[PDB]
């Protein structure tokens, strides 16, 4: 693709995190702790999953960022609207106002409803997210493989700002502690 040059600077809201989730100094890290992180409840932080926010909000243009997932067994990844559910159970959908891929038990899917199965062939290191507003794109990039297209979210009605989303997923197996990683532009 030749979007990199949309490249935006993301930073990660400790506000929005779980509170089990440990942010790095730069804001551009986190991963998941084995204990409660000692941060006061608020209406904003995701109770139920390791999920947290950017801080950007998005209303127009384009936006590019990657992430880094290496030797993650489990995550999330892609935008949401800023005025999505924090509290409770909820599906990833666009219903719900998100645009994610993940990966669960070795294979990759596009939350969409119901999910939709991704064919990658080179298990990604890093993930290209793509934004295109006005055009109501949501795209997904595999770095490690040169950049090859893995899915597109297309005619989306985001219904409001939209901010980056994280999910460093749970670590039940002991194989999933390693962190969400945005990369240097
Ligand atoms: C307690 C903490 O545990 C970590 C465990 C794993 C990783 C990691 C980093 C890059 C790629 C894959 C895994 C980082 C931290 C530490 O040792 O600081």
């Amino acid at each position: 693709h030749h979007h990199h040059h949309h490249m935006v600077h993301i930073t990660l809201d400790r506000n929005t995190a779980n509170s089990w989730l440990i942010i790095s100094k730069d804001r551009r890290q986190v991963r998941m702790g084995d204990t409660h992180q000692n941060v006061s409840d608020n209406k904003e932080r995701f109770s139920n999953y390791p999920m947290v926010l950017g801080a950007q909000r998005f209303s127009s243009g384009k936006m590019y960022w990657e992430v880094d997932v290496t030797q993650k067994e489990a995550w999330d990844l892609g935008v949401c609207r800023d005025s999505v559910q924090r509290k409770g159970q909820f599906s990833l959908s666009p219903e719900n106002g998100f645009w994610t891929i993940w990966l669960w038990q070795d294979s990759y899917e596009a939350g969409t409803s119901p999910q939709t199965t991704l064919h990658i062939q080179v298990p990604p290191c890093q993930i290209g997210i793509f934004v295109d507003y006005e055009a109501g794109v949501v795209s997904f990039y595999n770095i490690t493989d040169h950049g090859s297209l893995i899915y597109t979210f297309s005619e989306c009605v985001f219904a409001g700002p939209l901010r980056p989303f994280f999910n460093v997923g749970f670590n039940y197996s002991g194989g999933n502690a390693a962190p969400l990683k945005l990369c240097p532009l």
